[PDB]
C-alpha cells in the first residue's frame, strides 16, 4: 500500500506545480517564502523515476524525465525575459503520467466511462487557472490587489469556456482579441468534449432494462398478428414481468457458458446439491455418476395453474422442483394426493420404465424447476452397466 | 390505490417545502401567515417513516429521518442569523425519497430514458426557484416591491442556465462574482446533462426499422457482389417489403425461442388449432400425437408465382396453408383442378408413401405456410405403434 | 400520383396558413386583399377530410376536423379582442397530419433519422416566425415601417433560440421578461434536440466499416497473445483486406439465411448455373438430383500460393472454381500440368472411390471456390438409387 | 509514391485559392503581385483530371472539370462589378474532390471517426475565413489598417459560430442583420456538427471493457439469486480478472471461427507444433494423422487448486499442457510425483484403452490446457485403418 500512499504524494506535487507555476510567473514577488516548499518537490519530483524503474528514452516513458530535471529554480533565479522563461511549465508534463497512473491503479471499481469525465473535469478547471493567469498577464498595468485582478481574470475564462460570454470583459487591443480568439476555440472543444462524455455515460445507463422492454416488444407485436387470445398475451406478459422481478430477465442457458467446464460443474453441484443424494434408484452409485447426472439436468419454468403432467399418457421425465411448489391430483382432479416443495421431486417411476402416468400434477405459483429426460439418461447410463444392471433388476 | 393517493400527497408536500423554504429565508414578513400550513406538513412528514416502515439507520433510508425532525419553526421562531439557519433546507432531502419513490412506482408504462428526463426538468426547474432567491439574498437593500425583483433573478437565473448569457445583469461586487462563477459552471453542468439525455432518447427510437433497412442493405450489397440478375434482386426487395408490412421484420423461429415450453406449446396449439383437427390419417388418434406433431411443424412463405410441387418429382412433405392461397394445376398447367385457401392442406399423400407427386401447385401471393417433412414424421411415428400400425394399413 | 400531387397542394395551404395567421394578428390592414385567397384554401381544407375518409371522433383523426371549421373569416370578420381571436391559430394543428402524412408516405427512401431531422427543422423556423410575430405583438407603438421591425424580431428570435446573446435587444417590461423567460426555455430544449438528433444521426454513419476493424483488431490481440509468426499475421491481415475490398466483410454463409428457402434455392441456381451442367458423372441425371446437390455446395477462400490438394494424401472432395485461378503440378512441383480458370472444376476423381491424389494443387490467386464433401455426397446419393447404380457402374 | 507526393501538391493549391480567393474580392489591390502564382496554380490544376482519367461527365466527376476552368484571371482582370464576379468561386468547388481523395486514400490506419472530425473542424476554419472575408465586405468604408479590419471579422465570426456572443461588435444595418441572421444560423449547424462529432467518437473509446464489465455483472446477478456461497462467486470473479489480464475477455473459440480453413489450419499448426510431434503413439504416423488431430483439440482454462483428474475413476481425455504448470500427486495427495510444464501432456493412456486412472492431477497455477476427447479419437482413427491396427497392436 506505500506505492498507493507515495502517488498520491507526487499527485499531491503535480497539483502544487500546477497551481504555483502560472500563477509565479505574473507575481514575481513570490517564490522567495516559497523555496522550501519547491526544492522538496523538486527533490521528490527527482527521486521517483527510479522508483518507477524499479517497479529510458521510451514513447510512454520521456514525460517522467522531461518533468524532472530542474528548468525551474533557474528562470527564476537568474530573472530570465518573458518569452524565453516560458519554457518553466515543462514541470506540467509530469500530469500526464499522473493521469497514465490513475487510469489504471483506480480501473478496477470505476466505471471507465466516469473516470475519464472526472479527470476531464479536473484538467479543465485546472487549465482555466492558467488560462485565468496568461490573461491577467498581458493586461495594462494598474494599481488594484492582485485577488481582485485574479478575481476579474478567473470570472472571463469561467464565462468565456462555458459559453455564456456575458460581454461586461471584453477585449481591448490585438495581442488580447488573438489571445481572446484561441480560448474561445479552446473553450468550444472543452464543452464539446464534455457534452460528448455527458451523452456517451447516461446512453449506457439502463440496458437490462431496455433490452427486456425490447424483447416483451417484439413478442407482444409478433403475437399480434397472429390473432393470439387477450387471456394468452396476459400470460405471456405476467411470465415476463416475473423474470423481470427475480432475475432481470437473464435467461439461464446462455448465462451459464461463460463459464469454463469446471467451475460450470461446481456451479452445477452447489445448485443442485441435496436434491439427487436422496434419489431411491440413485443411491448405492459413486461421485461420477452423480456428477454426469448433473451436468444434464435442463431448466424450466411452470406458470401458475398450468399442467405439468397429464395422468394417462407416457411421459418419460423426471423433475427437481427448485423454488416452486406443486400438487398431486387425481385423474378427475377432485382428490389431492399430497403437495411437493422445494428439494423433492416427482415422476421418477418413468425412468425405470414407459408404464403410463398415475396422477396429475399442476403449479401452485411459477415453479422455476429442473428436467431430465429418459434418452439422455439412456445414453448415460450405457457407460455404467453395474448402475444399469441394478436399474434392470428394479424393473 | 391508497398507497399511491398518499404519495401524491407527500409529493404535494415536498414541493411545497420546496418552493417555500429559500421564499421565507429571504422575506421574514412571511411564516406569519402560512404556520397553519407548515405545521400540517411537518406532521404529515413526520407521520410517514412509520408507514414506510410498516411496508432504521440505513443508506437508503437516511433522508427520510433526516427531512423529519423539525428543523424549520425553529430557526424561524427564534430568528437565527444568516450563516447557521441555512441548515433549513434539510427538508430538501426528502426530494430524494421522492425521486426513488417515482422512478419505482411509475416505471412500468413509462420508457426509462423519458421518466430520468421528466425528473431531470423538474428538478432543474425546483433549482432554478431557488437560485434566483439565493441571487436575490445578495443584492443591495431596495425599495422595489418584492415581485419585481423576483422577476429579475428569475430571468437572470434562466439567462445564465440556458448558456445565453445576454449580459444586462450582471455580478457588481466579489460576492456576486464567486457566486456567478459557481453557477455558470453549474448550470453548463446542467445543460450538458439535458442534451445527453435527449441525445439518448432520440438515439434509439427507430430500432426496427433500422435493422430491418441494414438488413436488407446487407443483402442486396452481397447479391450484387455475385452477379445476380435484376428480377430476382426486385424479388429478394419486395418480400422483404412484404414481411416489414406485416411482422414488421421479426423471424418467426428467432422470436418463438423466447417462451418456455408450455407457453410455447400454448401458443402453438392456438395457431395451429383447427387445421390438424380436420386431417383424415390423423384421426382416431389422441391428443398426446397431434400436440407431439404440432411442435415439429416449420413455416415457409412464397411469393407470387413461385413453385411449391412440381409434377412427377418423389416429394416428401406435407404443407399447411395458414394465411394465403394457392392453386393446383395440371402437369402442362393449362387446366386448373382446385383453389386451397386458409386452413386447407394439401401434399398429405407423401407421407404415406413415397409415390411421386401428381398435381403442380402454384403460389397466387404470399402464402405464409407451414411443412411437415417426412423423416421427423417417421421419428415421432416410431414411438406411437398403434397409430404406425394404422398408416401401415392404409398404405 | 394524383394522391402524390393532392398531398403537396394540402402542405402548400398548411403553410399558407402557418405564415398567414399570425403574421395578420399583427397588421389588421391585412386580411383585405388576401379573402379570394384564404377562402380558397378554407374550401381546399374542409374538402380533404371526406377523400382522406374515402382510402370520425378518433385519436388520431380529431386535428383534421378541427382544424376544417372557420374559426378564420370569423374572428378577423368581426373583429374580436385580443385575448379571444388568438384561437384562430386552430388550423396550425393541420400541421400535425401533414408530418404525420409526410412521415409516412416518403419513408421508403429516405433515411428516418434524416426525415426527423428536416422535420425538426422545418417546424423550427416556421416557429420562428411566430415567435418573431409575438414578440413585435407586444411592442410599444411606433411608427417604424412594418418590415424593419419584423426584421429586427426575427434577428432578436434567432439570436435568442440559437443560445448566442448577443444582448443588444433586450426585455424592458414584466410581460416581455415573461415572453423572454419561457421563449428561453424553449429555444434550450428546440437547440438540444437538434443537437441529439445530429448525433443520433452521425453516430450509425459507419457502420461495416467499424464492425470489420474491431473484428480484424480483436483477432489480432487474440492472435499475438498466442505468439504466431509476423509472417502468418502479415497473411490473415492481407485476407481480411481482400475481403473487406471485394464484399465489405460480409460472411457468405451468415448472409444467405436471412432468404426463405425458394429465393435461397433460386439465388443458389443463378450462382452455381453452368459449372455443374457439364461434369461428366452428373449427366444424365434429372433437375431433382442437380437442385439437391447445389444446395450443399460450400464456401471457402484460397489466398496465393496456398495448398489445396497434396500430391499422394486419400482426400474425399470435389472443388468448382468461381473466382479465381489455379495451377496444376507434378508430386514435385517442377512440371505444370494445366491451368483452371472460373467454371472449371477438379478432384472429381475424389467422389467414386478414396484413391489416393495424382496431382498438387497451387492457387494463384485469391480463389474464391466451393467445395463439395463426400460423406454429404454420399446421404443424398442414397436416395437416388438409379444414379447411385450408375457411379456404381462407373466405380 | 509520386501519386501521394503530387496529390499534396494539389491540395497545397486548393487550399492556396481557398485562401485568396475571399480575400482578394475585398481587396482589389492584390492580384498584380501574385499573378505568376496563380498562373502557375490554374495550369497545375487543368493538368490534373488528364492524369486523373490516366488513373467524363459524371456525377462524381463534375467538380473536377468545373473547377478547372479559369474563370478567376478574367473576373480580376476584367473588373467586373460585385454581383457577377462573384462566380469566381467555382475554383473552391475542387475542396469536395480533394475531400473524397483524403477520405479514400488514408482511410486505412486512422479511425474513420476521427478523420471525419478533422475534416469539419479543417472545412470549419476554412470557411470561417470567408465568413470573416464577406462581413469585412459589406461595411462602411474607412481608414483603418487592413489587418486590424481583419482581425475584428475574424473576432466577430469566432465569437458567432462559437455561440458565444459577447456583443461587442453587432450588425447596423439591415444587410448586416441579414447576414448575421444566416450566419447565425450555420454556426449553430456546425456547433452541433462538431458536438455530434465528438459524441461519436467517445461513445465507442472503451468496447472490449465494458463488454467485460457487463458479462461480468450479468454472470454475478444471475449467480446471487441462486444463493451460491461467496468462496465460488470469489474464484468466478478472479477466473475473470485473469481472462481479462491476459486476453482481454475474448473467447477462444469465437474468435477461431472467423478465419478460412487453411488459415485456421495453419495457426493452429503453429500453435500445437511441438507438443504432438513426440507423442510416443502417434510416431510411425504421416502429416495427415497428425493434422487431422490438431484440428479437435480444445481449450481448457483450469484455476489454481482445481482437480483435472481424480484417481480411480474411469476417464477417457487426454491433456496438452500449454501455459501452465501441473503437479502428480498420489491417491492420497501426499506423495508428488513429478512435475509437468509447458509442452508435455499426461493422461495418453486412456485413448488405447478404459483402464481406471492410476494418478491425481492438480493444478499450480492458471494452466490454459487443451484436451482431446475419446470418442472423437475413435471417429477420427477410424479412417486409417494402418494406425488403429497398430493401437490394437499396443493396447
Ligand atoms: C462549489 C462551492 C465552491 C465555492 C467556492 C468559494 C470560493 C471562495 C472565494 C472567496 C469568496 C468570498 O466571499 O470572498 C470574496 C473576496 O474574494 C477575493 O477578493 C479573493 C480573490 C480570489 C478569489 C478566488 C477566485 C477563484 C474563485 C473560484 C470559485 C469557484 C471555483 C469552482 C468576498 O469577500 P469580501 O466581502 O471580503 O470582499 C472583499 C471586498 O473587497 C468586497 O467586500
Ligand atoms: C409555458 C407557459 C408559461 C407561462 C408562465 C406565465 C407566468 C405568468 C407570470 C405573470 C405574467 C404577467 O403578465 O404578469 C406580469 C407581472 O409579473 C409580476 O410582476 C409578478 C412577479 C412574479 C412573476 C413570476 C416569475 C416567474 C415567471 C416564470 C414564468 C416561466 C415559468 C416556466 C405583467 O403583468 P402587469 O402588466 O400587471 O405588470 C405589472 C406592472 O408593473 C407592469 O405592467
Ligand atoms: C440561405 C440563404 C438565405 C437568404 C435569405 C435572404 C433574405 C433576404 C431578405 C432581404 C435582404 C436584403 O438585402 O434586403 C434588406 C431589406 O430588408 C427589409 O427591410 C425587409 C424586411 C423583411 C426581411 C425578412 C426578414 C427575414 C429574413 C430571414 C433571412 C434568413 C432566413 C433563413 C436590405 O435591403 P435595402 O438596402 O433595400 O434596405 C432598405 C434600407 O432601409 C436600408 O438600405
Ligand atoms: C494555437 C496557436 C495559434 C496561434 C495564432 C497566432 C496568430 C498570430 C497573429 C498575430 C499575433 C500578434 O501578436 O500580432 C498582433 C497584430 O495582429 C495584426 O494586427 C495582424 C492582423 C491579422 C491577424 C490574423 C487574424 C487571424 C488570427 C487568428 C488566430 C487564431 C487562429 C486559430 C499584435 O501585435 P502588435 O503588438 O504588433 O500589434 C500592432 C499594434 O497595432 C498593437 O500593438
Ligand atoms: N400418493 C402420491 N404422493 C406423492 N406423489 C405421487 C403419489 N402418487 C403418484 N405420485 C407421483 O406422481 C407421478 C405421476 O406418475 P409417474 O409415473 O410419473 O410417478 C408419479 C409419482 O412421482
Ligand atoms: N383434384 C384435386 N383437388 C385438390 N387437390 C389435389 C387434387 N389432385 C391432387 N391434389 C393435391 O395435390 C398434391 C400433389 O401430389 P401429392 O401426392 O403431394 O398429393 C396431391 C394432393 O394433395
Ligand atoms: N493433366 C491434368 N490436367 C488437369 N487436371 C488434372 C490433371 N491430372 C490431374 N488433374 C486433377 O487433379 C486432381 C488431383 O487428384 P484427384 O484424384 O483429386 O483428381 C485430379 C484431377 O481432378
Ligand atoms: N510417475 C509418473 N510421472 C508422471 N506422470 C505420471 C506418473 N504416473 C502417472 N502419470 C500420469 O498420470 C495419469 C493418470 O492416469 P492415466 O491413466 O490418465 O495416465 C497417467 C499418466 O499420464
Amino acid at each position: 500500500t506505500y506505492t498507493l500512499v507515495w502517488k498520491v504524494w507526487i499527485l499531491a506535487v503535480t497539483l502544487y506545480y500546477a497551481i504555483r507555476i502560472p500563477l509565479t510567473l505574473v507575481f514575481p514577488s513570490l517564490f522567495s517564502p516559497l523555496l522550501p516548499l519547491d526544492i522538496l518537490a523538486s527533490l521528490a519530483l527527482i527521486a521517483d523515476i527510479p522508483l518507477d524503474l524499479a517497479f529510458l528514452l521510451a514513447p510512454s516513458r520521456l514525460p517522467d524525465l522531461l518533468a524532472a530535471l530542474p528548468l525551474d529554480l533557474l528562470v527564476f533565479a537568474l530573472h530570465l525575459p518573458s518569452p524565453l522563461s516560458l519554457l518553466s511549465l515543462v514541470r506540467l508534463l509530469k500530469l500526464i503520467s499522473v493521469q497514465a497512473s490513475a487510469t489504471r491503479i483506480l480501473s478496477y471499481r470505476i466505471n471507465p466511462a466516469l473516470l475519464r469525465l472526472l479527470s476531464l473535469v479536473g484538467f479543465i478547471l485546472l487549465a482555466a487557472h492558467g488560462i485565468a493567469c496568461g490573461w491577467m498577464s498581458l493586461q495594462p498595468p494598474s494599481e488594484n490587489p492582485a485577488g481582485t485582478r485574479y478575481l476579474s481574470a478567473f470570472y472571463w475564462t469561467i464565462t468565456t469556456l462555458t459559453t455564456i460570454g456575458y460581454g461586461d470583459i471584453t477585449p481591448s487591443t490585438p495581442t488580447q482579441t488573438v489571445y481572446t480568439i484561441v480560448i474561445e476555440l479552446l473553450g468550444a472543444a472543452m464543452y464539446g468534449l464534455v457534452i460528448g462524455n455527458i451523452a456517451s455515460l447516461v446512453s449506457k445507463l439502463d440496458a437490462a432494462k431496455l433490452l427486456h422492454r425490447e424483447r416483451v416488444e417484439r413478442v407482444t407485436a409478433f403475437l399480434s398478428y397472429k390473432r393470439i387470445s387477450p387471456e394468452l398475451q396476459r400470460r405471456i406478459i405476467e411470465y415476463f414481468d416475473y423474470l423481470w422481478e427475480t432475475r432481470r430477465g437473464y435467461e439461464e442457458r446462455e448465462v451459464l457458458k461463460e463459464l469454463p467446464h469446471p467451475l460450470r460443474l461446481a456451479v452445477a453441484m452447489e445448485i443442485h446439491g441435496d436434491v439427487i443424494e436422496k434419489v431411491p434408484l440413485f443411491k448405492g452409485a459413486g461421485e461420477e455418476f452423480i456428477r454426469d447426472i448433473i451436468l444434464h439436468l435442463e431448466p424450466v419454468i411452470y406458470g401458475p395453474g398450468e399442467y405439468i403432467i397429464r395422468a394417462g399418457e407416457m411421459g418419460s421425465d423426471v423433475y427437481f422442483i427448485n423454488r416452486g411448489s406443486v400438487e398431486v391430483l387425481s385423474a378427475d382432479e377432485k382428490t389431492r394426493y399430497a403437495i411437493l416443495s422445494e428439494g423433492q421431486f416427482f415422476g421418477e417411476m418413468a425412468l425405470i420404465l414407459r408404464a403410463p402416468r398415475t396422477a396429475t400434477v399442476r403449479a401452485r405459483a411459477f415453479c422455476d424447476l429442473y428436467r431430465l429426460d429418459k434418452e439422455t439418461f439412456d445414453r448415460i447410463l450405457s457407460r455404467y452397466p453395474e448402475i444399469a444392471a441394478q436399474i434392470q433388476e428394479l424393473a
